[PDB]
């Protein structure tokens, strides 16, 4: 059979001729009988000194830990991230030093909208998160299989992804909720626009690009600074499921993508992607059309072409997957020297939300987790306790910052970049930012004739579903990027209705 | 639409001609704008006095909770338990104290395996979980819809749940070790076939039968006791789904349980089942041909009768499904006085891990959850304090018993029913109890020539995809309840392999 | 005997024409017996079967929740905060509406060190926090006895707060770690005064005064802003204890300050004090000699008069300590529309801290805990489930915004003030601010000889058990504030030494 | 100084040769500035985008863990075991195997009622918990500085230390309460004796016994059994602190305990316990005059003679106290091959117990914190997942039992020792088992004059504060033990009231 399949019969021969370990208790006793309850006579009651019960049953009604609020279903793999150009003109983090230097990565695909159990070959973007074990930390690249997002404040986020997910009395889909959300918040005609489109579906996730899609800010060794865009596209080609190969996939092999990646490193077939940077001065994002921090908008690669920088390269499969990839925690705030965040609002707002679920979700002490330690690094500070503590703790090193007596010290050289902002401080509207111009270049130049038709069936096959009052205010918006996209969506509604 | 689907525009309508409430923070603080953050001017970074985001943002990021280790899949509904029948001479528990009398209910329907985003209409068990809110605090039946398990003691059941589950390393269902386990445990043929059969895929929740598995104890009011089994069968009548329209429903809806549900309740079709009780004496189990208290064994009905006893009605669907059903909690342990436990090995383990999942699934004070909440009782004790106390803690009542000062005292009546029991107080091995018997009835009786068919096609199904050594034990475990089970499964095998 | 020490007998005798409670599993099942286990026979084994015994002791192994990171002892009452004067021309708060109105309040009084089972009478500054359940929601205004702090940057309070608790390897209070630090950051200068002066430790919490410390923000219907300070003076009259007889105290009643409060309340001598702000426009706040935001700083009477505002009243006593005392939780981030958040930074890391250690202290859901809900403010929002979740949560009202289906709407008349700033982003160095000048008006106006004589009585005893480095340092400091302040401390730790 | 006042000194003389290390965030990432937060400009408000300071107070804010639910207050430390006898005709248990062997031991000492904070010389019971790291798993022996209780059944734990913390209404100690309790609660007599006597207050740690107090059961490798008492005898010689010392002591240092523990470690004395055991024989447990498995009696010295085992030694300090103390977990249910439980009611109600508070207090995976880890065994089972998963989580060995891949398998040698037992599964009290006869052995034959007059004035000091009504019914029970110790007790009490 294939590798995944045969897990356990693998499992089984690298143990060879060795006997089997003896069962034991938590506590590390040996178990005599782990087969059969400790009773009063064959027929009697169960008795509370069988610790042996107690100790496994209580050990499985606390298996599970809460699953992410978002992106709950997913994949996970290991490899190393490769640096094949020099940028160090743009950024001074050590990851980037020199051509040739490798770092081990971990990474995490992912669905968006789906519990834990749910299907992965469906319409949704899909996450890729890359963890980069640097000398100064980590940096985890939180990304997703698409360059833009939905909204571009994050107050709306918690809204959006409610409306993505169960009616909260029914604890159904809800068609009404979605495209309520969508009508009234038109920003989101570009990444809807992408998200009903052939990419919608990739197959498997070794089949699709990755973006940090928020303009970030790299600074070197001399304190000058540029904003950038990370780009990973992959080396194995794009490759979509028709709505039909994936409803059927759905239902067939719901951890499809799973399977998919777990088998191709297992065989050696180690998929890879090409690692780019697109780089806009301070003086360009003053004269950009947009707001360059804007997350509903790309830069123009004709204008702002992709510098080449490396490689990453997954060539290793979880042992443990609960342990690996349950429980790996990326926090957009894990950026080393030389990589720092933009005006982007959406960034802003994550800069808190992930070390705050992951504190709730995993725990106070989630980066002691192996997969989560940042290994590379020495991690010295003034942070000590919390619920379980699974270091020394720092030891007797004095607790507190300044001190007399050798405590780890700050490092100037690590400094923040400082810039000036001018404005009050208040709540800026940004929903009437342009929401329709470079959607509209997307519909008519990125796809085609054929692609558009799929879109606009996608699109309609869904909207179908949502009241009428609904579905004219979706099609109004569609109708001002372009009037045959929202004609053509109006016409398939029509013969639905 | 249907109902379901209409849940918002009905909640919109219900509130028509009146304005929306104001909205707040969680302090009740009113909020001014909840449309976009505050910024330094408006391309500058986020303040962290935008205190309207970080509240709002910090609960989306603690919205889950761990899904139940099993049966996390579900539906809820709420109604009442009426009787109709006199079992007085039985039972003095007051639930049951008159014909006529209506107590309050809670039901859960739900999968086995899967996890929170996975399909209803799957082949497993299905938990039929019933909380009777009674004057003597709550009684919990938490059944199945089978009267057998597939293991006979406890401290099997992690095991069986794990290769019931995902592979640890590629978190992907076994074949193998699902077909291991249950060669290896032969007990498990009675359910296996009860599971690969017709009623292995119930259409909805609403037309199947549900029954407590267990024998129960039933004590009346002069100090008497009985054993008893208890079945609630569907008035809607037994209606299944085909293994293609199963398969096409997972896909198409894989909330189909939820939503006919929902909606059977919201258009005024409210099921019901009618509930009954087999009566088994102390003599009787002393000459049944099994043990009595052996889960994969029924009671077979021609020597002990159903005898009625009222109806279950389910006539509420729940307004916010995460309040009250995926934090609905049962305790097989809630066991009124009337109603007790049997020496059954698998109904001991119950009762520890149910309360112990739930400390740890909810919290400690998961009692005080309102729809886990014995409302038609007064909780006076000498318990206190705990995380999330959301009652006042019982006041300033003396807290230490026994006291002088007036604080609640037990109660003589409420005392439990005392049975001697004698022999050497160890581990009894069951293994080897009869495995094949009442599963031949099963297979030559209650099925007939195409029933008999679908199951092995069913069973050779799955077990094609194991091991051959694996489908070899497999087959003899089926062999040896009747050579035609074995043979036929074999054949299919051949033509798979 | 006292009031405290009759609360049994009172409760007893409060439902003498009553017969006690039924006792109840927390299930509210009847219990026969709580007062022996069950077990096979007079000297058999215990049965697993005996529930009424695993929930109590499963709850008893859960009554603890962690203690407050600071603040940890404290006692608390409950009463009303009444409008005396009219200061609408400052803040349009409702709280502060109209002269005669009336606003229930919630007070917790606690030291800052210690731990839950530590002393009252030690020297320690005291907390004295206000939650006023205001119609626009709860308004927590989370004061200290003193108008300053140690520190002026919320970055340095871990490491002081860590320097002022136990050595991490010998679990012991450390005046190397309390002094190393104080001497290393002579911002401190200011509260270490006051700390270590007569008012270090007050006679009870009924004989001293409440501050707001920090420079807090009012907004006026107009949309004009000032700044503001909070006062609240004890009726009762300022009263210190000696240093002998705290020490005596607390060895004799370490609960001394809980006693005194309750026996008070209980007796009718319910304590009061009167409450003050001190208002600093925005053109005052360019031309003060400090920084205004500056917490160790307070703003001259002289210059900055009293104006009075109103009464804080404590007449109710916890009926039950841990759900109304240990439990409540004050976010100084809740303030309702007239009241905002001044540039302190001290101020502006509160505003994330409490929220965030409650989260985790209490849990997700801790406003609902009875005590923290804003019960005169409906609670309307898009925020749902979490553990815990304890209400209806919120229906099936829609759960995203905007939306077209009636939900919370937001409220432009509770929109924040808006102010520009001038500077870059960065970190500014705060640590040469003024450390001494008013630090030098309290040791030569306020004090008077005999004062200044136990203040340096009083530091002396501390700081000679410091290194001798360490004193030299200190003395240092203190010299700079005034060379007697300096040489009168030397003069007696060559004593001591 | 002392060593343990020179902690930080010597830390630094440690690494006097050395560079501080860089000071990071938690994900190790260098920290430029951690001594001043981010603002708009020197006196703006503080950004989002502060993750050095978010990332520090977020782990300030969760540093506290619940404290343990009873001897909250204690001190830790490392040394061994070491055999010095030959029991092996006895027990069969790795940790006796041979004359010489050393196990590596963890002990933590403490006081009872009081929080963590409260005084170390308070009269309380002492606990003395030991760790025995073996090759066959943890052995916990969790005893006290008594070889007896105040109950006899563990249904009463949870009031009788309710009763012996703080009213739940005013918080404060109530002598109501406990002696209430008491009085009603007779069995307590024994216990209460000894509490009050000399030795209620130990001189620190060192000069105090340790006992298992329960009966245990050893079994020998040819499965023979037979029950014993553990009994560990300071080496340092039983030594006292008087009321007036204990008192002035506990205002003086409120951490005596901790501190001459540490210091005599640091300084090479080193303290010692001889490790003794009683045997009772099965037919001795037949013809004792008392229950041999009642908590409130002992077994003679003349009747059943100390056996010398070993010797316990402390020779190693804490490096960080809340990682290897105050996380420290002991299970009386951590027993290996060789040592088992007796019947005793209060024993098989701590084997649910402990294992279940420190599923709380810690976590689901305490077992996974170093200083409970068996690291002297190979854990090798069938438990996977749960939160805070530290380790390998097992990788990808067969998660199921029984299986055909090689995972682990139960060890028959293990198996637990048989007896037979014959009786009614029901609740037998045993509030009237002998109350006064062991007590009057001690009263009369152990102590002498002098000390039955500190006796008696030590209860009287303290009961003089409970009611006449209770006070009459303490002196009641007081006199069954002898006229002498009743009416000297009333005679104290006159004077007082
Ligand atoms: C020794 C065997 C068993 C053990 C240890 C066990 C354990 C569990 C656990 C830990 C849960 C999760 C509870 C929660 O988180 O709310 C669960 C759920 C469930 N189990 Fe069992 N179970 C066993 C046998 C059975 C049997 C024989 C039945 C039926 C007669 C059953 C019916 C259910 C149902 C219906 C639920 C879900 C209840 C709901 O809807 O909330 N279980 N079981």
């Amino acid at each position: 059979r294939d590798p995944a399949s045969d897990q356990m019969q693998h499992w089984k021969e690298q143990r060879a001729a060795q006997k089997a370990d003896v069962l034991t208790t938590g506590a590390g006793n040996p178990v005599g009988d782990k087969l059969n309850v400790i009773t009063v006579g064959p027929r009697g009651p169960l008795l509370v000194q069988d610790v042996v019960f107690t100790d496994e049953m209580a050990h499985f009604d606390r298996e599970r830990i809460p699953e992410r609020v978002v992106h709950a279903k997913g994949a996970g793999a290991f490899g190393y991230f490769e640096v094949t150009h020099d940028i160090t003109k743009y950024s001074k983090a050590k990851v980037f030093e020199h051509i040739g230097k490798k770092t081990p990565i971990a990474v995490r695909f992912s669905t968006v909208a789906g519990e834990s159990g749910s299907a992965d070959t469906v319409r949704d973007p899909r996450g890729f998160a890359v963890k980069f074990y640097t000398e100064d930390g980590n940096w985890d690249l939180v990304g997703n299989n698409t360059p833009i997002f939905f909204i571009r404040d994050p107050i709306l986020f918690p809204s959006f992804i409610h409306s993505q997910k169960r009616n909260p009395q029914t604890h159904l889909k809800d068609p009404d909720m979605v495209w309520d959300f969508w009508s009234l918040r038109p920003e989101s005609l570009h990444q809807v626009s992408f998200l009903f489109s052939d990419r919608g579906i990739p197959d498997g996730h070794r089949h699709m690009n990755g973006y940090g899609s928020h303009t970030f800010k790299l600074v070197n060794a001399n304190g000058e600074a540029v904003y950038c865009k990370f780009h990973y596209k992959t080396d194995q080609g794009i490759k979509n499921l028709s709505v039909e190969d994936a409803a059927r996939l759905s239902q067939e092999d719901p951890d499809y993508g799973i399977r998919d990646l777990f088998n191709a490193i297992a065989t050696g077939k180690y998929p890879s992607w090409t690692f780019y940077i697109q780089v806009m001065t301070f003086n360009q994002a003053e004269t950009f059309p947009f707001n360059p921090f804007d997350l509903t908008k790309v830069w123009p690669h004709k204008d702002y072409p992709l510098i080449p920088v490396g490689k990453l390269v997954l060539n290793r499969n979880p042992v443990n997957y609960f342990a690996e990839v349950e429980q790996i925690a990326f926090d957009p705030s894990n950026m080393p020297p030389g990589i720092e965040a933009s005006p982007d609002k959406m960034l802003q707002g994550r800069l808190f939300a992930y070390p705050d679920t992951h504190r709730h979700r995993l725990g106070p002490n989630y980066l002691h987790i192996p997969v989560n330690c940042p290994y590379r690094a020495r991690v010295a500070n003034y942070q000590r306790d919390g619920p379980m503590c699974m270091q020394d703790n720092q030891g007797g090193a004095p607790n507190y910052y300044p001190n007399s007596f050798g405590a780890p010290e700050q490092q100037p050289s690590a400094l923040e970049h400082s810039i000036q902002y001018s404005g009050e401080v208040r709540r800026f509207n940004t929903a009437n930012d342009d929401n329709v111009t470079q959607v509209r270049a997307f519909y008519v130049n990125v796809l085609n004739e054929e692609q558009r038709k799929r879109l606009c069936e996608n699109i309609a096959g869904h909207l179908k579903d949502a009241q009428i009052f609904i579905q004219k205010k979706a099609v109004k918006n569609f109708t001002e990027v372009h009037p045959d996209y929202g004609s053509h969506i109006q016409a398939l509604l029509d013969k639905y209705n």
